[PDB]
């Protein structure tokens, strides 16, 4: 069970551990406040930026006070996806708590997408002060997300599309078409580690 929703906003990969495997699946940072579709218990946490943005779909698990230095203007929800396409995506009834601060550089482009369509690229890391910390799981994230799942992905990292400030995140998402019609993910219910 699941619901399928016209969004625009940019993927992000996130890992998850079932004790015996690891797993890879997507969130997408959406853009708008879509926390009515939000049905993780957990995932009930809000985070108001410094800019004036707010930010839906966190847990307890994310550094909050990370969060609210974002530059994010209007409101973003991070929701699990279980398919993505240029405009909509489908999000899962079945929803993982999510964890750490690994969405945040998707959820900074979103907020200052301007295309209309969300583009055919992931994204990962952290931000503070306008730049993507260094990254940790970009290796680990292509192998079970992205590279399955026949997408590039951006990271601070040299093993990815590689970008280092907000101003390049923005330049690269601004144009990346859709070299196939949808992706898709697996689910899980286990932790999400963004
Ligand atoms: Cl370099």
């Amino acid at each position: 069970n699941g619901v399928e929703l016209s969004a625009v906003g940019v993927l992000l990969p996130v890992l998850m551990d079932s004790g015996r495997r690891i797993s890879g699946g997507a969130f997408m940072a959406v853009k708008g406040d879509l926390s009515e579709h939000i049905k993780n218990p957990k995932n009930t946490r809000i985070a108001q930026t410094v800019a004036g943005g707010t930010i839906y779909g966190l847990s307890e698990m994310v550094n909050i006070d990370e969060a609210e230095k974002l530059p994010i203007k209007g409101a973003i929800t991070v929701l699990p996806v279980v398919q993505a396409t240029a405009t909509s995506i489908l999000v899962p009834d079945n929803q993982p708590q999510l964890a750490f601060n690994s969405w945040e550089a998707a959820a900074c482009a979103a907020d200052t997408l301007e295309s209309q369509q969300t583009p055919f690229l992931m994204v990962t890391g952290a931000v503070e002060s306008g730049n993507l910390s260094p990254n940790l799981l970009a290796v680990q994230k292509q192998l079970l997300v992205a590279k399955p799942a026949g997408i590039g992905l951006a990271a601070n990292s040299d093993r990815a599309l590689k970008v280092v400030t907000l101003e390049q995140l923005r330049q690269v998402v601004g144009d990346k078409p859709w070299r196939k019609p949808m992706v898709t993910f697996s689910s899980g219910k286990n932790v999400a580690q963004a």
